[PDB]
């Protein structure tokens, strides 16, 4: 009675260009964003804060804490000019997204990235959940003025080394990242009330599903709705010590698929079957040409 003919690539294919699917929501988090040069930030296998000493912080987990940042703000800011990526060129899985959207299939993106390709790559703010907020804007933190400021402006004042301040009232100005000690947007929880109602296929990409509530979306979906992980390793499986986990393998299978790799070359055999591989190619030479040539 599933939805899949098989529990492969191909069989989501067919699923996807049958009548049966027109809508897909898809959830990434880095594996998204590795091959754009940016590496993942919730990871401290990745070298991003190996060099913290010179921050002078109280206990290595302060730089990320909301509290720590509201007194002492000058290390997150030194942080984040040595980490600011060096361009921002969406990847493949960025741009297919963006086929999705041009196609009439993306319902919804739920993103725990803060880099903002899902914006350059061309998905709207209207097709965007950034559960882990984002740089895209910043804000002034005082309650009663909530300034907003765009990533042109903190971007200056982070190159500048020039602690941004807001120019109405002088409160620091954050970006809109959620820190630890503050809570996700509403929007998450409002739009994944409605989405998960409509959802016909689930596109899970660079994330190994192990940051909470991300990572319990999967178990948000209807029953009958096909979940497909591209992703370097098998994820979202039931903790066998812990415990609507993901099902590749067992005799019981009906909907889950793996495809194990870089998610640029996932993207890339899926739009292949789909006929997509030539628009694909057009939209990621075009909009890599033009970001290239920012003058
Ligand atoms: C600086 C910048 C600007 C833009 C547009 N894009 C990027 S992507 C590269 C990167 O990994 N950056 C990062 N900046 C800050 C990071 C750690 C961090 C620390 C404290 C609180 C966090 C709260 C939430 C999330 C992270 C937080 S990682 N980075
Ligand atoms: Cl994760
Ligand atoms: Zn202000």
């Amino acid at each position: 009675e599933r939805l899949l003919d098989e529990l492969t690539l191909e069989g989501v294919a067919r699923y996807m260009q049958s009548e049966r699917c027109r809508r897909v929501i898809c959830l990434v988090g880095a594996g998204i964003s590795t091959s754009a040069g940016i590496p993942d930030f919730r990871s401290p296998s990745t070298g991003l804060y190996d060099n913290l000493e010179k921050y002078h912080l109280p206990y290595p987990e302060a730089i990320f804490e909301i509290s720590y940042f509201k007194k002492h703000p000058e290390p997150f800011f030194a942080l984040a000019k040595e980490l600011y990526p060096g361009q921002f060129k969406p990847t493949i899985c960025h741009y297919f997204m963006r086929l999705l959207k041009d196609k009439g299939l993306l319902l919804r993106c739920y993103t725990q990235n803060i880099d903002t390709l899902e914006r350059i790559a061309g998905l709207e703010q209207e097709d965007l959940v950034e559960a882990h907020g984002t740089f895209y804007t910043s804000h002034c933190v005082s309650a009663s003025c909530r300034h907003e400021y765009p990533l042109s402006w903190m971007k200056e004042k982070i190159f500048s080394e020039v602690t941004p301040k807001c120019e109405d009232c002088q409160s620091l100005v954050k970006p809109d990242i959620v820190f630890f000690g503050e809570s996700l947007p509403a929007r998450f929880f409002s739009c994944m009330q409605s989405d998960f109602l409509k959802v016909d296929l689930l596109l899970v990409m660079g994330t190994s599903l192990q940051v909470q509530p991300f990572a319990s979306l999967i178990s948000k979906a209807p029953l009958s709705t096909p979940r497909l992980l591209i992703n370097k390793e098998k994820a979202g499986q039931s903790d066998p010590f812990l415990g609507g986990g993901m099902d590749f393998d067992s005799k019981k299978a009906y909907r889950d698929v793996a495809w194990l790799g870089e998610c640029d070359q996932g993207c890339l055999a899926l739009a292949e079957l789909l006929g997509w591989k030539k628009e694909l190619e057009d939209l990621v030479r075009r909009e890599h040409a033009s970001i290239d040539a920012q003058s």
